């Protein structure tokens, strides 16, 4: 079976910079109800069905922001995958949202430095999509992928293990989106440990 690293939000609203491994992401999404554990579902449910149509702008902060889901699947690869989110012009309502994923990339990048730059005096930055390509790119063995289909994001996610069942159209994911909520939401902890195990890193 796969194994689930980790949710980072980058940006949003209240986290800047927050990585959860397993046991924070059952904890916080089991337990009180506030904005916290409301602003951590968001960014779960968005990287893993990144479709507007069926959930925004007040969860995140002006400029780039991430909601990235990082794994381990039972072939004992590492893929990352996840979103790249921005508030854009003619505010309070538009967001703009990328789906990605990441192949290859070694432990010793972590998904806050990965998409990060701290220059020695600076102050954290956060790279845009173009950037995190081009610093992809420069890494042997890695292979990143951008998306403008939903479908395409969700297709390589199956094949890498990462999703237990296709997603082909937006029914299909209207009904994915239902049972991780279901799943999701009623503070039991096990629920949450069950559907991650059962709807994701499969096999």
């Amino acid at each position: 079976r796969g194994k689930f690293r980790s949710l980072t939000l980058i940006n949003w609203n209240g986290f800047f910079a927050r990585t959860f491994d397993l046991d924070e992401l059952v904890t916080t999404l089991s337990g009180g109800n506030g904005a916290g554990k409301s602003t951590t579902m968001a960014a779960f449910v968005t990287a893993l069905i990144p479709d507007l149509t069926l959930l925004l702008h007040g969860k995140l902060k002006a400029g780039v922001c991430y909601s990235m889901l990082d794994t381990i699947n039972s072939r004992h690869q590492r893929v990352v995958v996840g979103v790249r989110l921005q508030q854009v012009a003619g505010r309070d309502r538009k967001v703009d949202i990328k789906p990605f994923a990441i192949q290859g990339l070694p432990m010793s990048v972590q998904p806050t430095q990965l998409v990060t730059e701290t220059l020695n005096e600076r102050q954290a930055r956060v790279l845009p999509l173009n950037e995190l390509k081009d610093k992809l790119e420069a890494m042997e063995g890695v292979q990143f992928k951008q998306f403008n289909s939903i479908t395409d994001y969700h297709s390589l996610m199956f094949d890498l293990g990462i999703i237990a069942r296709r997603l082909r159209s937006a029914s299909d994911r209207s009904k994915f989106y239902r049972l991780i909520e279901a799943s999701l939401y009623g503070g039991i902890s096990s629920a949450i440990t069950r559907s991650l195990r059962d709807y994701l890193l499969p096999e």
